[PDB]
């Protein structure tokens, strides 16, 4: 399904088309306010942002950036922070070098015929960018030829369709320009904001033909109602659904926030594209099956399952991903099972009474023991505790 | 951007390609209460829902029916009303012929069946056809499993399951056509959970029949999750063009009805463009082809005298909501950037005569800069309302 890109590292968290869809959201504090800044950034990691921006804008913002930092460090808490910019963001890095370090990636204005020196500054520090096309970076020269263009069509578009043309040619050609200074494809993410479904899906399949950049989807907002939520997924779903994209923002205004990071996170568990608890899942039964067994096995497992949880997610990251199959027949159990970290599947009509247990390969037979079960629950558990070892 | 598909009328509602997305709703009063039932049919459908699904199961049920119809009626208000049954089905409508004539389409799962198509051709009446998991052959079930193991990729369990829907749906489809019953009144579904399998499993029924596709996720409590993955479900289908009739199934607080479930298919019909709230007024960006803000003033009072005229419009003249007009920045361009609008017009930009033409579908007439132009376009709106929607046009 999924675009392939390069992978763009911000902070500790892979960006790209190999890697799990991030999500991002941002503070609501002024930056200024190191007090209340920092608090919103800690509680937007706990909900789920694994990635977090802040707008910086005077000389106030700056200072504050460093020291933010500097105590989620001690806090426990490693979040990746990206600093929102706005012309004159350069004189504001150059004049604090402190801040570009504490930053893990800058967004920026496209710019195309101040752009110069928010690429040049990354370069030297090694830092990956975000440009985000959007109205307000636009070349009017450009929206009037694209304007000129489209009237000379057999069939011209409506108005608001050239700006959305415009929008994506000025985000390819920044893309091109950050390149072309030297940027780097693993320093690079593009995107544009749109307020409308088809009009985000539309820019979005245009910036995937066009560029290799990971690229990140949002939509510029709405208020905190069922119209914001809907919008959200009736304009990501399409996109995540043909694998494009690869950071996801949901924008609701509302202290916090807090609920966009909770959205977010539904919409790409909706998908299937993140889990936040391992799971059994087992074959409905058919033809092939004699026995409940099977069914009464899984419902175990799973039950036993979801009281190591706590124990196993402050022990083994990335463990909600876990998938369990419990099968309901030999034949045809493990091919209907290949995608599971760890399947069994039992005896079914005039089969021998032998369980195959599958950890990608074959892992062994389980002889008909009563202790299927339980063997099954040790083999699971020492499944976990390999391949979900933190790994230094 | 949408499927071709034979028209369904149900009742009053066309559906199908041809038409706009209609949303259906379901009661959930004791039926047999008749103040209670209507009252709900009422609240659904002006919460924005053109079709109503009841519930008949008892014959208690079945005599409420041709009442409920009736004091609809007497209401003034029209809308559709569907039945689902039981397995008491072709009894209460053989015995009730009244209410089954109150009806105008029939759910059913895939006597039998047969003695509900038989009973559905007889009397002219529209089904939908819903396949779904008590209902897959056990044998059939068990065949695309073989079928499944012995392909050089077998998917997934769940993977079949869904196959085995798909074709549970495409059978009975088949089935009732060599009965006899017209793509005329033949509407089709499948419900299942997640978003992935509705759009997998719908994108199958859309290539596979003919018919027109009701949409719609299994049932699933009210919350942030059950929102997120109708619109995540049903939107990739309706941006493809896909699916006539569209219903959200979310469970109410307490002693509630069904209204939020018709709230949220409006918003996701709305979020994608397929209906709109309130008719709107558009204006082009301004380029570069003129220097003059003129055009956005106008639009501003345009926009500002239509929101004016609405309350009455609404009371007043049907269909209006979706009315769309175009104000445009310059003379060259501002037409053909403007063909989708109902009304249009368009100011004079850099070089051009001090004249403004206005559109609707075609050239209607050039408005001389007098200051009147505000007022002489903003009558010529009312000209096109009064024309275009009210009473038959
Ligand atoms: S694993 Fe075996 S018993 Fe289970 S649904 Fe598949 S063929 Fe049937
Ligand atoms: S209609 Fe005219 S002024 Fe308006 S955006 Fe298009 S070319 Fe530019």
């Amino acid at each position: 399904m999924r675009r392939p890109t390069p992978t763009v590292y911000v902070g500790r968290v892979p960006i790209g088309g190999a890697h799990p869809i991030a999500v991002q959201s941002m503070t609501n504090t002024p930056t200024r306010d190191v007090e209340a800044t920092t608090a919103q950034v800690l509680e937007l990691h706990r909900a789920g942002s694994e990635i977090v921006r802040l707008t910086v804008n005077d000389e106030e913002a700056a200072k504050a950036v460093p020291e933010i930092k500097r105590r989620l460090l001690a806090e426990g808490v490693e979040v990746p922070l990206v600093g929102d910019f706005h012309f004159n963001g350069h004189l504001l890095l150059r004049k604090y070098p402190k801040m570009a370090e504490a930053l893990d990636k800058f967004r920026i204005n496209p710019g195309t015929l101040h752009f110069a020196e928010m690429i040049r500054i990354a370069m030297d520090l090694g830092k990956p960018v975000r440009i985000g096309a959007n109205w307000g970076s636009l070349d009017p020269a450009l929206l009037t030829e694209l304007m000129d263009r489209n009237a000379s069509r057999p069939e011209p578009k409506s108005a608001h369709e050239v700006v959305l043309e415009a929008l994506v040619e000025s985000a390819v050609r920044a893309y091109e320009a950050a390149l072309e200074m030297g940027l780097g494809e693993d320093k690079l993410v593009l995107s544009a904001k749109v307020s409308k479904a088809r009009d985000l899906v539309w820019v979005y399949r245009e910036l995937a033909r066009r560029t290799q950049a990971p690229l990140h989807l949002g939509l510029t907002e709405a208020g905190m109602g069922v119209k914001g939520i809907v919008a959200s997924a009736a304009a990501l779903a399409p996109l995540l659904l043909e694998g494009i994209g690869d950071t996801i923002r949901v924008s609701l205004t509302p202290e916090p926030r807090t609920k966009e990071v909770e959205v977010a996170q539904e919409i790409l568990q909706a998908l299937g594209l993140r889990a936040f608890a391992p799971e059994v899942t087992s074959c409905p039964g058919c033809g092939r099956t004699t026995s409940t067994f099977f069914q009464e096995l899984a419902e175990e497992v799973s039950r036993r399952l979801k009281e190591r949880l706590p124990e196993w997610r402050a022990r083994y990251p990335g463990v909600e991903e876990l998938k369990v199959a419990v099968m309901g027949c030999v034949v045809n159990g493990p091919g209907e099972s290949k995608h599971a970290h760890i399947g069994i599947s039992l005896p079914g009509a005039g089969e021998e009474p032998k369980a195959p247990v599958y950890a990608d390969g074959k892992l062994l037979t389980i002889l008909k023991g009563e202790g299927i079960a339980e063997e099954f629950l040790r083999l699971v558990e020492d499944y976990v505790k390999t391949r979900f070892a933190p790994k230094a």
